[PDB]
């Protein structure tokens, strides 16, 4: 409305407007704008594509400022509101809430933060395991210490395939109580199973619709049905892109032109149109 | 001991004729090196269009450096860099070469029109004389290595004709330049006599949706071309994908259909290279 | 609630006249906040120097941009940046604002010079025509929030004489800037005239080893002066006492004469509010 | 010599060539500029500086992107060889490998890295607490896995101070096992302990002179003369910017004016020398 909201205003209210919210994965601004394009009424910054964008795994090697540059550059060009990935929150408390507050003036309107170990040791081998409850809440109290009122933390919790549904649902319910505004939770093997896990926690829950993982593909309107206010497809757009890459570096190497790639690139007039370029080139000229 | 430009002017002299692929990000940089190129390039309209800005030299030396030290990090495969009309004066284009250098790039162009540029594609470029072009060139020699590429890119062609365009390419090298960048030519019947007349190896630019006709990197170099560049092919098809799986999502709320379209877990892990990870690990604490 | 620009111009409002110090750095901002002034400045010469280039537009957004996040990161005391002409035509300047904005400053100052500008108070400065810093206040007013302040700055006077200096300020106020930098005025009798003409909130600059005498802050508010900045003078004062420590070292060989002259430990804490971070750990980890 | 030579390298001459090499803390370029100008042989970033410079305290808040931002602006302007301060790494074995990576991508000289614990829990206080020898070794292996020959890796044990002088040379010595180059160590608070130190470590040792700790000042001869390689000065300069940059804000507060402070400013001409202005402004004019 007339108001001119907040970020995070914007995101809660695109969270209640919709049944339910769907966001997108997006790797960069241009991708961004592709998703708005669409109708995406939000956006996601994941932190594997962060990485793995860089040509690194997804293995904690990047940092606050990895993140937070892919952020603001997404963020300049767009204000349908963002959700990004900031991990573990990179370090203790201080640097949690120096995230908060980072991501914050980069205008972006939600984060969320995880229940995995970070701080293993040098040599230490990548793995699943899982903080305590209580070092969670302590991560958790860090970020709602030093956040506005709209800004959105969503509490993800990796418990599902390890723990089972139940100390899952406990762990939430503890990250609620210690001031997290919503919760992220894995695909729920069984579409049954989210009803009894949106009401134990009450805040809008978030399904993470992954390919390629242990997890299985429903509908939004099944999520939705079952209590699911948001759903995210964190990667999709991105591996498809990578597969387009390759396809288009095989044909000029193997047929020493790109004739064969044409009909599967987007057109200058289509790059145009998103960008909006002729309210530029043409728009304003000596 | 072999320094990036080295490295570059190998690969010329190497192949017949050296084909450069356009990556926007480190990851692409890592699937043309996976298919084989011997070098790749970072284009400046690709720089602005992935920020969401139209190719109207906004964007600065620290937006160009950015992208170009991501993919560096990632790869020594030799970095050609578009650095548009050098961002400034003869100080700035000091300060662009010894910042490229700094991050370990093999290659750069710079151009010949008026510091508020176009796409050379786009109708109605305005050129600089021969004489600033000239200032342009010496204030970047002046501060390069000796292995470092210097490439001299001329946009006269549409403005000016076949003969202007050879007279400046050819006041170029005089001035320096190591190699040519013929931008916008027409007819491969163009390339026998300005590869005649200016000596130095040549690029032909084959981007598509512009004024040049496809012809094969053979038939270039039948007409004494040294260099093609495919500054934009896998992103336009990145983007037409990326587009694609949106509108799946949007459509059918869910990515089921997107599915065949996207690259795997295991080929996204092999470029990777994420196995000589957990190998270093072991290697190294063990 | 409370915005940047509301809080630099309810700070110009409330002060007789309000002083504006240089800070190269978020602990300089500390330093000044602790003693008291309201409103603090990032100066262009200053970056530029600070990276040990001349003052001599070689620097970009991103060079002004990075000091300036670093400064509002640390405080909330409203901050005026030094944009220089503007980095380039109307998109540049348009960036700029929206930036700068993003940034959380709270007033920028523009001004009236040719590209490769030089420090205002130099011989031998070009302007630009009128018409053409009306088209950069323009391409600034368009984009930017209400509360935050545009300072238009002329640097006509030395190259143009009093009369013409005022009418190009009234020309830019009419243009749309929301307040005044008189660059380089040598005579505090200047400034009735000056200040009446325009209207606006008008800022002197105090800068030291120029074109200016010292005059004080109340002589300047009784001439009609709303603001007076003093943009390098901390900057001068840390650089001669480095340069002090460096001497000292290399003659003695230890640094023991230098220990008067050095912070304690004790105030670098206070400044830092060291003690509110155990402070923060206990209050939120009992 | 005519060799052009690699940072370290040059480094490894600096401390050969002196007795002992003095290293000098500088916070930015300028001060850089300012050491070079006195004829120190090489320079410093304090990570502590790093922090303190954004207004933040020492409490590994600060990462990689922060280090390494202030380390480029440095080497930018100077071929000076640089120590760089990475505290403990900033997380596991890939992080320390893309530290060194982005460290010698950066022309950095050298960098130290210490055996303080890291990654403790979110909640948890400040201290001075020791990883395990091993654990050291893990992270030091890390390192040395991707340096190149010339880099320099300077281990830094905190031990001193918590386990006395036999479990110091202990870890000193195991730390040269694994690979460190040089060894860093704290003010031995006796002098005649250094000769035992650096005899059983072999490599060469650095003694930290910092002021208003717990360790004495001795002269760079005295210690040179008991058998140690560097001495390092690594915020001297800067508490004594910081005591000038505050009195200038006073003076200004209390006086409206800055005069009485003027004695203690460098003056534009010195800063015009130290910048080389003139071979600039004047050299190159239209
Ligand atoms: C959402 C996610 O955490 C990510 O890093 O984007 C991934 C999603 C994926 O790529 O499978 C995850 O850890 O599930
Ligand atoms: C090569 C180019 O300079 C670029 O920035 O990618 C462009 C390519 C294009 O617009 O398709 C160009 O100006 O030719
Ligand atoms: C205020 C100023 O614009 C600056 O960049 O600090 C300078 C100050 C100076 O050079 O002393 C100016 O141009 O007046
Ligand atoms: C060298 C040091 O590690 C630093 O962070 O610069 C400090 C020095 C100091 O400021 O006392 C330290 O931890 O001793
Ligand atoms: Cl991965
Ligand atoms: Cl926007
Ligand atoms: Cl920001
Ligand atoms: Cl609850
Ligand atoms: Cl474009
Ligand atoms: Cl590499
Ligand atoms: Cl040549
Ligand atoms: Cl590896
Ligand atoms: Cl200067
Ligand atoms: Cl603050
Ligand atoms: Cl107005
Ligand atoms: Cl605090
Ligand atoms: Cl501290
Ligand atoms: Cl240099
Ligand atoms: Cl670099
Ligand atoms: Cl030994
Ligand atoms: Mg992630
Ligand atoms: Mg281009
Ligand atoms: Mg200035
Ligand atoms: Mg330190």
């Amino acid at each position: 409305y007339f108001q001119s909201m907040s970020p995070g205003k914007l995101f809660r209210q695109a969270v209640a407007n919709e049944h339910p919210l769907q966001i997108v994965g997006a790797i960069n601004a241009y991708c961004a704008l592709l998703a708005e394009n669409v109708g995406f009424k939000a956006i996601y910054l994941s932190g594997g594509g962060v990485a793995n964008t860089l040509g690194l795994p997804d293995l904690g090697i990047t940092d606050l400022h990895d993140v937070l540059e892919d952020a603001r550059r997404i963020t300049a060009a767009t204000h349908l509101p963002l959700l990004v990935d900031i991990d573990t929150g990179f370090g203790g408390a201080f640097t949690i809430a120096r995230a908060i507050k980072e991501m914050e003036r980069a205008q972006v309107a939600a984060v969320h933060m995880e229940d995995q170990v970070a701080q293993k040791r040098c040599g230490h081998r990548p793995g699943k395991e899982l903080v305590n409850t209580n070092e969670m809440v302590d991560r958790i109290k860090a970020a709602v210490d030093v956040k506005s009122n709209d800004f959105v933390l969503i509490a993800r919790t990796d418990a599902y395939a390890v723990e089972g549904l139940k100390a899952t649902i406990d762990r939430a319910c503890t990250y609620v109580e210690a001031g997290a505004d919503m919760i992220f939770a894995e695909a729920l093997e069984n579409i049954n199973d989210y009803p009894t896990f949106c009401k134990a926690v009450k805040v809008p829950v978030l399904a993470n619709m992954t390919e390629f993982g242990k997890t299985p593909l429903y509908t939004a309107a099944q999520l939705a049905d079952h209590g699911v206010k948001m759903v995210l497809y964190p990667r999709s757009a991105d591996r498809a892109m990578s597969k387009a890459a390759l396809a288009v570096y095989e044909d000029i190497k193997k047929h020493g032109v790109q004739t064969a790639s044409l009909p599967f690139m987007q057109t200058r007039e289509a790059l145009y149109e998103v960008l909006n370029y002729h309210a530029y080139e043409d728009k304003l000229n000596q």
